């Protein structure tokens, strides 16, 4: 058996995806870097046995096409699968898209046959991506054209999708209506890819609410309209091609290789025959609301979960180190913190960046001259604690204020209550709930709070 750390060293954290974190990584012969997908055993159940996913992985491994992440390894150890594949640069989708002035038809058709191009190779291998959504398709590098490469081909049938509101925001809005069921096959693939371009077209999602639930009711129901005043711009064809690609009953609804057959696809991708081309203003904008509020919501529960984290890893971070301290004069040296701080990632488990004894070794480092000024021998446990818990709840209270000021795009500091609203349904934190809190506050408001009212709104909703 190989052991990944002796292969790869962690060099930052990418981002939190589904099923797990996503780690920047690189050979340490070689130099090439890696993005490794590392799941953990203890919070992502399996759904197949050992045998078969061994087989999936192997095969994957033997696919290329250029619009599917590359899988290059695969690990496992007690506690994690590693899934070692390429990394990409160009960031997701929509984010690219909302920072056009400039989006067309021939801009989205372009996007989406570059997404049914990799399904249909996928699907010609008998792979179902399940879970298709934007954050799944990532861009190749920050170039204007690059290439799409959709992530996450395959997970789904192996590994159970967490439960937890932070992991599911926005999954929703994608899911075909025959999961839902449990009878699927590879076309709900082609129904998430519908409603991905709905949302190009017009910017909203063709099934939508206040929450979670209400979202899935609709979907379930599987009715859509195209009465948004946006449509009267956009071409028949496409509209054609919606219908089909959201199609209630599988067997009716076109494949991916038909899609890519499709008039829409045909006419829109000629890089030259742009004989009406106008440009989807109202699209774009709406996207840009979507895309903010999506990611507002996911700050803040990812703020919650840092902030109720830093509770349980302080009081077991502070307990381990009282036992370590036989003197009981509060002090450690530097090898004592460091085993503690191993002894609870050896409990926690919620840290992928620390891959190895080496990784630990220096984030003890970085707290240890961010100890400010250095006194070798004999370290106030207390303090370290602090600072060492202290890190990573404003590194995500840093992505909490940058995103509402991402949301706040016309530079008010407010947001309204209408917003919260939209915001809390889209986070599933009940109505009820979250006026209470405002109400505790600020006794006084006027249905709007600044960055520090709903930080302090989002701690009451976590207990503190
Ligand atoms: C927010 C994040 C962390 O998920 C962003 N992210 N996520 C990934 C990513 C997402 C899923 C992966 C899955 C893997 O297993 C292969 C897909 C089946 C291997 C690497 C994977 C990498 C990524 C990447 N390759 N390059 C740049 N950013 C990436």
């Amino acid at each position: 058996t190989a052991i990944f750390s002796d292969r790869y060293k962690g060099q930052r954290v990418l981002g939190k995806g589904s099923f797990g974190e996503v780690i920047l990584c690189k050979d340490k012969i070689t130099g090439q870097e890696c993005a490794v997908k590392v799941i953990s055993k203890r919070q992502v159940k399996q759904k197949t046995d050992k045998e078969s996913l061994l087989r999936e992985v192997q095969l994957l491994k033997q696919l290329d096409h250029p619009n599917i992440m590359k899988l290059y390894e695969f690990f496992e150890d007690k506690g994690y699968f590693y899934l070692v594949g390429e990394v990409y640069t160009g960031g997701e989708l929509f984010d690219e898209i909302i920072s056009r002035k400039r989006f067309s038809e021939v801009d989205a058709a372009r996007i989406i046959r570059q997404v049914l191009s990799g399904i249909t190779y996928m699907h010609k291998n008998k792979i179902v991506h399940r879970d298709l959504k934007p954050e799944n398709l990532l861009l190749e590098s920050k170039s204007k054209d690059a290439n799409i490469r959709i992530i996450d081909f395959g997970l789904s049938t192996h590994f159970e999708a967490s439960k937890k509101m932070k992991d599911k925001i926005g999954t929703a809005y994608y899911i075909a209506p025959e999961v839902l069921h449990g009878t699927y096959d590879e076309k709900c693939d082609v129904w998430s890819t519908g409603v991905i371009l709905y949302i190009l077209l017009s910017g909203c999602p063709p099934f939508n609410g206040a929450n979670e639930y209400d979202i899935l009711k609709k979907v379930e129901k599987g009715k859509y309209t195209f009465e948004l005043p946006q449509w009267k711009k956009v071409s028949e064809s496409a509209k054609d091609l919606i219908r089909k690609m959201l199609t209630y009953v599988p067997s009716m609804r076109i494949s991916a290789r038909d899609a890519l057959d499709h008039e829409w696809i045909q006419t829109y991708t000629k890089e030259q025959i742009s004989v009406d081309v106008p440009s989807l203003d109202n699209a774009i904008l709406n996207i840009r609301q979507f895309q903010g509020t999506q990611k507002l919501a996911q700050a803040a529960l990812l703020y919650m979960g840092s902030k109720l984290t830093s509770q349980d890893e302080t009081k077991e971070l502070t307990a381990i180190f009282h036992k370590m301290d036989k003197n009981g004069d509060g002090q450690l040296d530097r090898a004592e913190l460091i085993e503690g701080y191993k002894e609870l990632m050896r409990m926690k488990g919620q840290d992928a960046s620390m891959l190895d004894a080496s990784a630990v070794e220096h984030e003890v480092d970085q707290v240890l001259d961010a100890v400010d000024f250095d006194k070798n021998g004999y370290i106030e446990y207390s303090e370290f604690v602090t600072v060492a818990m202290d890190r990573k709840t404003l590194l995500s209270r840093e992505r909490l204020e940058r995103a509402f000021r991402m949301f706040d795009s016309d530079n008010s500091g407010k947001i309204s209550s209408t917003e919260l609203a939209t915001i809390f349904g889209v986070s599933d934190v009940d109505s009820e709930t979250w006026k209470s809190v405002l109400s505790e506050v600020d006794k006084n408001n006027d249905g709007e709070v600044d960055f520090d009212e709903f930080q302090q709104m989002l701690l009451k909703l976590c207990g503190n």
